[PDB]
């Protein structure tokens, strides 16, 4: 249980409207988590493409919180959307 822990994290948003395109959305996002345990210095590293499964990561990144005291300064999160209707969460 080394490093930070995610408290309330939701997953990204699933529109139907990328469903029926076939198109597997995963990008690459990079976060700092504060002490406090508020996501914020959220900026996307690699999306491809960018332009189908952006919009709605840092939309649900502003949500997210992290455990207080222990800040990541630099996270990782591939935002996944496998077909199966579900995301990188396990």
């Amino acid at each position: 249980s080394t490093g930070p822990r995610a408290l309330s994290r939701n997953q990204p948003q699933y529109p139907a409207r990328a469903q029926a395109l076939r198109i597997e959305g995963r990008v690459k996002v990079k976060f700092d988590v504060t002490s406090a345990g508020r996501v914020e210095n959220v900026q996307i590293l690699s999306a491809q493409p960018a332009n189908m499964f952006e919009r709605e990561v840092k939309n649900a990144m502003r949500k997210w919180r992290y455990e207080a005291g222990k800040p990541g300064s630099g996270l990782v999160v591939n935002i996944i959307f496998r077909l199966n209707g579900t995301a990188q969460i396990e």
